[PDB]
């Protein structure tokens, strides 16, 4: 057994509990399970691993997964999605530095309770699906399988605080004839850390975080793979996944009884017409970006920085034309920016992350968040 609990900002209270033996039963085989449980999400998984099913080093791998997404808790427009499936990847080492995947998955997604809105549905009916707009009560199931790569880069001097070179890593996926769904996603990380002195100890890092999926075949991608910014690993001051698109509701009533007082962001209770909002919905596409400048602790192992962070997710698909009595999700240009300080500390209860920010470059629906921080331990 092995165990994490963890506490901040993002997420909550985290729980991991797993058991994965490194080696089984003296197969080589690397066989593990594995959970985790989330403000908004419980995942569960049993993997397999032959980490030299060649001699060269060429791992071939197993997963069977579960996974449990609420996404009013993660601060979305709401549904829920219970999916599994399965992943079996090749992992090539072609050097210290660099190492590449390709491997083919299956997924079962099962989407249910979704309050209508305009990006929701517009996928919907993209999928020959037809539910109507009065409903929360609705109910959407498919079953993909995809081809997935992947290329790491890694060069970094030190794992925990890196110093000097950089990382790389790029993801991308592509449906393959069988899936109900028909898209692409790719996605490209960059982390870079240029010292400005010999003793290491003045360093200028630089990130970025690329992502772009979209629909092959006049389908659209499911918004369930939508991409997500603002919060602490992204760009920090915003609340968890506030940055892009905002859902447009449409005039609704209620899941099972429709009581006061709370809530319902298009209730019939009020209702005619569609209703802008500040619930986010993700989008298709986004970009992300980081400069911040690594120094000296004042006054005392631990880490403390001053950071601009900046970021915009979009949506290519909003029909801007259509939709003009509202605003352009369409839109990129709606950088969002901020500024602040992270100190990290990889304490003996385990290690700290903390930081301060004020988003000095926002949009209407953008919801603050200056204070951000994350806890945890492992056994």
């Amino acid at each position: 057994m092995n165990f994490g609990i963890g506490y901040g900002t993002e997420s909550g209270v985290s729980f991991q509990a797993g058991v994965q033996q490194d080696n089984w039963l003296g197969t080589g085989y690397a066989v593990g399970i594995n959970g985790t449980k989330n403000d908004y999400q419980t995942y569960a998984e049993l993997s397999v691993t032959n980490p030299y099913f060649t001699v060269d080093g060429v791992s071939l791998g197993g997963r069977l997964f579960y996974n449990d997404f609420q996404a009013d808790d993660a601060d979305l427009s709401d549904y829920t999605n219970k999916s599994y499936g399965t992943d079996v990847t090749l992992g090539f080492p072609i050097n210290e530095y660099n190492s590449l995947r390709a491997g083919l998955g299956y997924v079962h997604n099962s989407l249910s309770n979704m309050q209508p809105q305009v990006a929701m549905w517009r996928y919907l009916y993209s999928m020959g699906e037809h539910p109507s707009t009065s409903d929360q009560d609705n109910s959407f199931k498919t079953d993909d399988f995809t081809f997935n790569y992947g290329w790491t880069y890694n060069k970094l001097d030190r794992g925990y605080f890196p110093t000097d070179g950089s990382r790389v890593n790029l993801t991308g996926k592509v449906t393959i004839p069988g899936s109900d769904n028909e898209y692409y996603k790719v996605t490209l990380d960059t982390a870079t850390y240029v010292p400005i002195d010999d003793d290491h100890k003045w360093v200028v890092l630089g990130r970025t975080r690329w992502g772009y999926g979209d629909g092959l075949g006049g389908k659209e991608m499911p918004f369930y793979e939508n991409f997500y910014a603002g919060g602490s690993s992204t760009v920090r001051g915003f609340q968890s996944n506030t940055i892009g698109p905002k859902a447009v509701y449409f005039p609704h009533q209620a899941s099972n009884y429709d009581p006061d007082y709370d809530y319902e962001c298009a209730t019939q209770d009020g209702a005619k017409d569609l209703c802008k909002s500040d619930d986010a919905v993700g989008g298709n596409a986004m970009a992300v970006a980081s400069l911040e400048f690594i120094t000296p602790t004042p006054f005392i192992s631990v880490r403390t920085s001053f950071f601009w962070d900046m970021g915009t997710v979009w949506d290519t698909n909003w029909d801007s034309s259509q939709y003009s009595g509202y605003p352009d999700y369409s839109d990129p240009s709606n950088i969002r920016m901020s500024a602040g300080i992270a100190l990290q500390w990889m304490s003996p209860l385990g290690p700290l992350v903390f930081s301060y920010a004020q988003p000095f470059k926002k949009y209407d629906g953008d919801k603050a968040e200056q204070f951000q921080f994350n806890i945890g331990k492992t056994w």
